[PDB]
RNA sequence: CCAGCAUUAUGAAAGUGA
RNA sequence: UCACUUUCAUAAUGCUGG
């Protein structure tokens, strides 16, 4: 339902600006303008964030209302081509600030992989990656 | 700033039907 | 060429934890 959302959706990789930020400092008011379609709007509010909605607002209102494997592929699209339905588990995540490591375990019937990573869906296909390579091909 | 869960849009790969 | 299901990548939004 957001503007914001809804707006990309339509109109992806869409440049807002700044062209001022009026008001003191606990009551700051933020203005912001986009050029679409060749129009310029502009609408201001408490915050960064909330002024965009409220452009994006305005806009809808005119409108109407990487790792890979060998064969070039992300490995967890080539795992669940083989074994269908085979599950991951997170083995261990630690942090809880800056730097976060994630170790998923996926096991193949009879053999299983575990890998490392800064996200866990990467965590998850190096863990896919070691699995297929090692067994595969 | 880092991370997780969820929804929506676009892209790719695999299976089924016409 | 169209429809449905699964997986992944990208983006956006919402909330939570740090």
């Amino acid at each position: 339902m957001n503007a914001l959302m809804r707006l990309n959706q339509l109109k992806p990789g869409l440049q807002y600006k700044l062209i001022s930020q009026t008001g003191p400092v606990h009551a700051p008011i933020f203005t912001m303008s986009v050029e679409v379609d060749g129009s310029n709007f502009e609408a201001s509010g408490p915050s960064k964030k909330t002024a965009k909605l409220h452009v994006a607002v305005k806009v809808l209102q005119d409108m109407g209302l990487p790792i890979l494997t060998k064969h070039g592929k992300n490995p967890v699209m080539e795992l669940n081509e083989k074994r269908r339905g085979l599950k991951y588990e997170l083995i261990s995540e630690t942090g809880g600030s800056h730097d976060k490591r994630f170790v998923m375990e996926v096991e193949v019937d009879g053999q299983k992989f575990q890998g490392a990573g800064s996200n866990k869906k990467v965590a998850k296909a190096y863990a896919a990656l070691a699995a297929l390579e090692k067994l595969f091909p």
